[PDB]
C-alpha cells in the first residue's frame, strides 16, 4: 500500500487539493494524509508537492505494425497515402521488428499512456502487446471488397482472433476490427461481427474519415472512384451505408475519425452502445480536416494518435497540444479541461477498461507530472498540464510503478 | 573558409541535391564538391550526408523580458490576460535576471534562431540583447494613452531609444514599437515614430489583436470599454483608427498579430513598406482566433512567437508545428513549405538583416539539422522538417559555429 500526496490530483473532472490517495492495486482512498494513514498505517507517505496526479491515458486507437514510418508514406492527401501504404507496407513491416515494437510500446508508457486501443491487420503486433505492462485491446482487423476472396479474407481474421483470444488476461482483450465500410464486403463484415457478438468482443471500425469516403459511399464518385477502378476493378461502392452501419447496432463500437460523418449517420450513432475516437493530427496529416465537435456532442469522444503511419509521434501529450490548435475556437482553459478528461476517462470508457479516473476502486493507473511553475488560477491547470507537460515522472498500471523501469507484464 | 555538403539545402523557396555550400562570413558559393574545392582549395569538406542546411530562422516579435513566465499570467481570453500582465508585471519582470535572459537568449539560438525582433518595453533586456550572439533588432516601445502623462512616457522611451542606439553594430540594431492603437495617444504615437523617421528606425505595432479591439476602435463599445472606464477612466478610443494608421505611412513597419483587420486596414498597408507578423500560438493561446492568410495574400508575412508571457516556448519548431495546425485546411506539404519560406526569408526581410537564405552574398546564417528518415518524396522535405525537428546539430551566425557552444558575440 502507498500513498501520494501530489500538489492537486486532477480526477479528471474535478481538482482536488489538499488530500493524498491510497492506492495498491486499486485506488482505495482519497482522504487527508492524516486521515489516510489511520486507516493504511502500512502505507508510507509520499509527498510530492511539486507535482500532480492524473489518471494514465487511454489511446484506444493505433496501428502499431506501422512503428517504423518516419518519412515513408504520403501524407496531404488520403488517397495518396493510401496508395503509399499499398507499395511500401512490405518494406515498413518488416523493418518494425521486435526491437522496434518493444521501444513503440516502451515509448507510449513513458509518456503517460496506461492503456491502448492496438488496430492490427497482421498478427504481427501480438507477442509484442502480450508482453507489454500495457493494458491493450487487441482489435483483430479484418478487410476485403471483393467477395471472391472474402473466405481467404475471414480465415485470416480468425485464425488471428484466436491466436489473441488465448492470451486474454487482465491487461490483453481479444476484439474485433472492421476497416471501414468501403474496404470490406458487407457479408465479411457481417461474418466477423457475428464472431464479436458471439464472444462478447469490442469493436472498432474506420467511419467517414476522409471527403473522397463520403463522395464513395453517398454517389459513387469522386476520389475513391479512380482508386477503385485502378486497384479493385470495381465501378461502385460495394457497400450501402445505412445497411453497412445497421451491423453495429448490438455491439459496443468504436466509430473512428467521424469527420465526414452525416447527421442521419450520427443520430443512428447516438443510438447505439458506441464512443467516437478523435484522431486530430492524423485527420489534418492526410488532409481529411477536423473533426466538428459539436455535430457529435450526442455521442461520447476520446482522443487517439492512430499509428506512426499518419502521426510523428505517440505522445498522447503531444495530441493533446495538436486537439488545442486544430480547434482554435475553442476557449483554450474550459477545452484543455474537456480534452484531459476525454483522453483518460472517455479512453478507458471506450476500451471497457476499470480506470481513467482517479476514484475508489478504480486501477491504479495514474501519472505523476510536474507542477507548472507560478500558477495563479487553479482552474487554468489543464491548460498548463497540456502545454508544459512532454513526460511524466513516475508512471503507475494496477498500482505497479513501470516508470520510475520496466515495460513488460 | 568552410565547405558544408548535406544531404540538401533548403534555399528556402527551392530544394537542392547533389550541392555544397562554401562560407566564410558570407555564403561564398553553392556548387558541387568538386567544383568548391577548385575555387577554395583551404575549405575542408564536411559531408553531412544524414543532415540538412536551411536558413536560421528570423523570429520578428518576442518580448524578452516577460521571460519568467510559465502559469503566472492568464490564458484564453485578451482582455483577462492584460489585467494579468498589470497585476503581475512587477512580480514577473525580476525574477527573469540576467540568468533568465541570459538562458532564454542562448534557447533561442539553440532551437535555430538567428535573428529576433526584440519588444522592449523597460529596458531591461538591453544588456543580454547586445551580448548575445543573435542578430537583434531591439524595439523600444512607447506606450501611454492619457495625454496628461504623454511627456514622461515620451521621455522614458527617448532615454531608451538613445541607450540602444550606442551599442549598434552588424548584430544589433535600435528600432522603435508603438505599442498599439487603443493604448497610446495619437500625440505620443507621432512623436516616437519622428524619432524612427529621424534616424531610419525599423518600426513595429501590434494591430488587431483582437476583437475587442476591434470593436473599441469601431464603435467605443464591447469588452475593451470595462477595461478603459475602470483602469484608465476613459470612456472612448483616443484614436481615429484611419488616422493612426496614417502616422505609419512614410516607415518600414511590421504589423502584429492582425487576426481582426478589416479589408481597408489591409489595402492600406499593402500600399505602405510593411510586413506582418503571424503569431499563431499567442493568437490562439489569448482567445484570439487565427489570422486568416487568405485575406492578407497582399501583404507579405513573417513568423515569430511573442514571448513566454503569451507562449509556452520560443522553438520556431514548436511555433511552425502550431501554424500547420491552426490553419488546418492547408495542405500539408505545400503550407509546410510556405511556412519554412515566412519563417527564414520573410523574417529577415521584415528585420532587415540580410540572411534568410542560403543565397551567393548573404551572411552565412544557418542551421543543419538531422535529416528525417526512410523519405520517399522530396517535396515532403518542409513538412517532415517542422513534424520531427525540435532542434539543430549546429546553427552558424555569420559563419561562426555557436551551436556546436558559444551564446555571445
Ligand atoms: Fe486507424
Ligand atoms: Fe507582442
Ligand atoms: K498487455
Ligand atoms: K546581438
Amino acid at each position: 500500500m502507498r500513498i501520494i500526496k501530489p500538489f492537486a490530483i486532477l480526477t479528471p473532472q474535478t481538482i482536488i487539493q489538499d488530500k493524498a490517495v491510497a492506492f495498491d492495486k486499486k485506488i482505495e482512498a482519497i482522504d487527508t494524509v492524516e486521515n489516510l494513514i489511520k486507516k493504511y498505517p502500512n502505507a508510507a507517505v509520499e509527498h510530492d508537492e511539486n507535482s500532480l496526479l492524473l489518471p494514465g491515458f487511454a489511446n484506444p486507437h493505433l496501428h502499431l505494425e506501422f512503428s517504423a514510418n518516419k518519412a515513408t508514406l504520403q501524407y496531404g492527401d488520403f488517397i495518396p497515402w493510401l496508395y503509399s501504404v499499398i507499395r511500401h507496407r512490405e518494406d515498413l513491416l518488416p523493418l518494425c521488428d521486435g526491437a522496434c515494437l518493444e521501444q513503440t510500446l516502451s515509448s507510449i508508457i513513458q509518456t503517460g499512456t496506461t492503456a491502448i486501443g492496438a488496430i492490427s491487420s497482421y498478427g504481427e503486433d501480438l507477442q509484442a502487446c502480450i508482453d507489454s505492462a500495457l493494458k491493450v485491446v487487441y482489435f483483430n482487423e479484418v478487410i476485403g471488397s471483393n467477395a471472391a476472396t472474402a473466405d481467404v479474407m475471414y480465415a485470416s481474421f480468425l485464425e488471428r482472433f484466436h491466436q489473441s483470444k488465448k492470451h486474454e488476461n487482465e491487461r490483453f482483450k481479444a476484439a474485433v476490427a472492421i476497416h471501414s465500410p468501403y474496404s470490406v464486403h458487407y457479408i465479411l463484415a457481417k461474418r466477423a461481427l457475428d464472431i464479436a457478438k458471439k464472444y462478447g468482443s469490442l469493436v472498432s471500425v474506420h467511419f467517414m474519415e476522409s471527403r473522397a469516403e463520403r463522395e464513395w459511399l453517398d454517389k459513387g464518385s469522386g476520389e475513391f472512384a479512380k482508386f477503385f477502378k485502378e486497384f479493385l476493378n470495381q465501378t461502385r461502392p460495394v457497400n450501402d451505408t445505412k445497411s453497412f452501419l445497421e451491423l453495429f447496432k448490438e455491439l459496443h463500437t468504436l466509430f473512428v475519425h467521424m469527420v465526414w460523418a452525416n447527421e442521419e449517420e450520427i443520430q443512428t450513432i447516438a443510438s447505439y452502445n458506441a464512443h467516437i475516437i478523435h484522431c486530430p493530427i492524423s485527420n489534418r496529416l492526410l488532409g481529411n480536416g477536423v473533426l466538428d465537435l459539436e455535430k457529435i456532442k450526442s455521442i461520447p469522444y476520446a482522443i487517439a494518435t492512430d499509428g506512426l503511419s499518419s502521426n510523428y509521434s505517440l505522445n498522447m501529450y503531444e495530441e493533446l497540444k495538436a486537439a488545442l490548435f486544430v480547434h482554435p475556437n475553442k476557449e483554450a482553459t474550459t477545452f484543455a479541461k474537456e480534452l484531459i478528461i476525454r483522453a483518460t476517462k472517455a479512453g478507458y470508457d471506450a476500451l471497457g477498461f476499470e480506470g481513467g479516473e482517479i476514484a475508489v476502486g478504480k486501477d491504479a493507473d495514474m501519472q505523476l507530472i510536474d507542477l507548472p511553475e507560478g500558477l495563479t488560477n487553479v482552474e487554468d491547470l489543464y491548460l498548463h498540464v497540456i502545454l508544459h507537460t512532454t513526460k511524466p515522472k513516475k508512471v503507475y498500471i494496477q498500482g505497479e510503478e513501470h516508470v520510475r523501469n520496466l515495460y513488460f507484464q
